[PDB]
């Protein structure tokens, strides 16, 4: 919206980069018994047929 | 506004200044479970993550 000013549009942007480095720190960080999930591009393999 | 008196200007002076030393003495107390939150400059790190 054109209505607000800028010295207000300056919180909205504030926010939107702290939940843009939230997105970053939840990519980075999270990992399963020492293996993380959302840093590369591999395909997991899971053998079952034995 | 001009309309005031100086007689006034005194008393809206004593308001302001004692509003002023309030700001300071909030400012240097209130702390949290021993530990200051407003008078150091510096940046509080907390880990989520085993």
């Amino acid at each position: 919206t054109g209505t607000n000013s800028d010295s207000d549009l300056d919180s909205i942007q504030d926010e939107i980069k702290s939940r843009l480095d939230e997105i970053d720190r939840v990519s980075g960080q999270t990992q399963f018994n020492g293996v993380n999930v959302l840093a590369k591009d591999g395909s997991m393999k899971i053998q079952v047929g034995a």
